Parts: C-alpha cells; structure tokens; sequence
C-alpha cells in the first residue's frame, strides 16, 4: 500500500506578490484520496520550501501568497493521504522573479 503525490505543479498566473498555480490529481494514492494540498515556496537565491498556503487546500487550484517583489520564488505541492500519510512534494514550479508583473 503506497502512495503517489498530486502532479508537478504549474502556475496558471504569477503576479509580483501573488502566484498561482495548479496541478494534477493523483491516480493511484495507495487507497486514500487526499484531504489536503500543501505548497512549499523557495525564497530564492536563497529559500528553504516553506509552506505558505495555510487555508486547507481542497481542491487541486491554490495561490502562494506572502511572496515578494523581484525575487525569484519556487512551488512545490507537498500532500498528505487519507491515512495520514504524507505524501512527497510534487516537483516545485518555475521559480518566477515575481517582478516582470511591474515591468514586462
């Protein structure tokens, strides 16, 4: 009985301090469904993947707020299972500067 993370994310939209992204819903997840789809953020040149998001979210469509003006930051999609189990996170999403939105 293993478990798959939801798809590799990917951002639909990415605003200077708002990006947003979405994913695939897993296919197999041992025999749970998922209650949950965390995103950790990466503060680059120098991030740590920090869970941003902290309203539950549900449905594979969430935005990673708290971000910053020109600088680059990556989204990975970490999730648990109905079992409790944690479920790997989903190959983080471009890191985008979070500044062309002001500029080009």
């Amino acid at each position: 009985s293993p478990i798959d993370p939801p798809g590799k994310p990917v951002p639909l939209n990415i605003t200077r301090h708002t990006v947003t992204l979405k994913w695939a819903k897993p296919e197999y997840t041992g025999g749970f469904k998922i209650t949950s789809y965390i995103v950790e953020k990466r503060d680059l040149p120098n991030g740590r993947w920090l869970k941003a998001n902290f309203s539950n979210i549900l449905e594979n469509e969430f935005t990673v707020s708290g971000l910053t003006e020109d600088a680059a930051y990556e989204f990975r999609v970490i999730a648990k299972n109905a079992a409790g189990a944690i479920s790997p996170p989903s190959e983080p999403s471009d890191a985008i500067t979070c500044r062309d939105d002001v500029e080009a």
